[PDB]
């Protein structure tokens, strides 16, 4: 599934990477969009915050476009960014404004078929992955971010004097550590299960799923000491942590058999877990339908049989007491 | 896949229809071991109960094969019957005698190489399945029994005056009330796993783990009010549901589906399992390697890429109370 030169290729991708690691457009999309319409640390200028003229595009299954919807849930971004919802079936095409499937909304903009349209109408000589979640313009059609990380920044500071909801997810004091948390949270948990549930080898299985749970042992330890990943505050570690956690259970724990322990026998962890979905307007953002069609009816490469598990028993709803526990 | 007509099929098992429910080697062997060498309710007689004649081949991953091993140390039928157990992993050739892997043995007897080739030395055109357990007649050179259910009741008595240790698993007092259980565990429960497993379509999956749980949780109510299923007595219908328990969190739960709960997450089942489990020769029965290896590697139609989970934490040695708050 990679777009090469403006044209779609399936997964006849394709017969040897003849130089190789594509291309110049490996991430043409990576602007800001900001208070004044300054460009930011890489891309270009001027996308600045205002109603009505951008657009999310993402997955309800996707951990990495679930980021996007928790911030803009958490900073009030509801009146300024309108969303659409591919469907949760990624087959030969990739992600597809196919309607019918409940929460799925066809791409209710320029009503294509298809993202990798959307990325065309664009670039339509575009190189690189069809990813979500994407960051869009409706007033220069075309893609401010495909970036989840930094989409999530924009949207932490970006809208604040338009009125956004109160709130800072990646405080200065705390950047350092949040930083040093992205990165072994991206290592071995966001990605150590994709790792674990595509291994080749039982060698590089058991490489895999051995980091995923030393990892939750070690976060474990630290939920643990205090409400969240850094101290008493919410940031956006802990977001990026828990959009894996969601999926944990009813999918991680027996697709990419990471099957040693269920987060609901973490008490910390599963503490957490349910603190953050019961944060109000966070729960909407969570369908299991989208996540668990998603994963076992696409990757036929793992599961032949696109047979979705009665899944892990697990209520999401009962109290947690982290608010008092802490600190 | 099957024998047809004394030639080893592979998979084609065989010419679709134009024969035949598979078949007039259906007929099995069904003989029956006893005291006196009458014959049975089924087969012919002629084998009489007695030291150095009689062989059982098994598969330690098998839970039909594990049935009979059980009842051989339970009757302390160890002087009177040797074992050969074949190799966890299921080839292209069913089941193999293999010794690579540690525990097993090989034929014991007539070094063959091919579980299949033992129902062929009985029989020259044989046309069935070729399962474990196998009872085998050294002086005759044939099969007794390749049916685990009457293989078990045959061991319950027919050494009784030759030193078999008392105990009759099966009594008179209790036979409506086993043969009811064995039914319903059966159909919901040491099948049930296999129809959710290899189920084919989302909906034939639905309703087998549907059932699986719903009996599980009839079950947990039962081992609620006494040590064992019928009462303070332990019977074949406690072995026969026992051997699916022991399989369950290692494979059953990741492997086929059959998640949603653990068997460790309830509190009889969970003793049950534990208790039968640290009787005096029980444990040894137990082998994971090759219990984890058959149904993961071997099943590469609902596991492609044959990897073996790293599995759900369990400790069966963790004392139980069982014997105690009962009952
Ligand atoms: C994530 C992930 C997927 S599905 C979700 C995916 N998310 C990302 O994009 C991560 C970065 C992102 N740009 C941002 O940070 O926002 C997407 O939307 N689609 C993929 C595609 O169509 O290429 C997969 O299916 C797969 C399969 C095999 C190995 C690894 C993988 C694998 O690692
Ligand atoms: C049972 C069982 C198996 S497990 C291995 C099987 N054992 C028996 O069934 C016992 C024989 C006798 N009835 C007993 O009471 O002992 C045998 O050794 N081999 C099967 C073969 O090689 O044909 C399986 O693997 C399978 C797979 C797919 C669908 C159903 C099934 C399915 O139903």
């Amino acid at each position: 599934g990679q777009l090469i030169d403006g044209v779609w290729h399936d997964t006849w991708y394709d017969t040897k990477s003849t130089g190789g690691k594509f291309q110049r457009s490996a991430s043409a999309f990576r602007n800001w969009l900001t208070a004044d319409g300054a460009p930011g640390p890489t891309g270009t200028g001027g996308f600045i915050a205002e109603k009505d003229r951008y657009h999310l595009y993402v997955s309800l299954a996707c951990p990495w476009a679930h980021r996007t919807l928790i911030m803009r849930k958490l900073k009030g971004l509801e009146p300024f960014i309108s969303v659409s919802v591919v469907n949760p079936l990624m087959l030969e095409n990739g992600w597809t404004f196919d309607d019918s499937f409940p929460g799925a909304t066809g791409d209710t903009l320029y009503q294509n078929e298809f993202l990798y349209q959307l990325y065309l109408h664009a670039d339509p000589h575009y190189s690189g992955r069809v990813t979500v979640p994407v960051l869009w313009d409706k007033k220069n059609h075309t893609i401010v971010s495909n970036e989840s990380a930094e989409i999530i920044r924009m949207f932490n500071t970006a809208f604040d004097a338009l009125g956004a909801k109160a709130g800072d997810y990646y405080p200065p004091a705390l950047q350092t550590k949040i930083d040093e948390l992205n990165g072994w949270i991206y290592d071995t948990v966001n990605n150590g299960v994709y790792k674990a549930g595509f291994a080749t080898s039982q060698e590089a299985y058991d490489e895999a799923v051995a980091k995923v749970f030393e990892s939750l042992a070690r976060l474990e330890q630290i939920l643990g000491q205090h409400r969240y990943l850094t101290g008493n505050q919410l940031t956006e570690a802990d977001i990026r942590l828990w959009t894996t956690l969601v999926r944990f259970d009813p999918v991680y724990v027996t697709h990419f058999k990471c099957d040693k322990h269920r987060i609901s026998d973490y008490l910390n962890l599963y503490g957490f877990l349910r603190d953050i979905y019961q944060m109000p307007g966070i729960a909407e953002t969570v369908n299991f339908d989208h996540i668990r069609n998603h994963y076992f009816r696409s990757h036929k490469t793992i599961n032949p049989t696109g047979i979705i598990s009665i899944g892990p028993w697990q209520d999401l709803d009962e109290p947690h007491g982290r608010d008092v526990r802490f600190g």
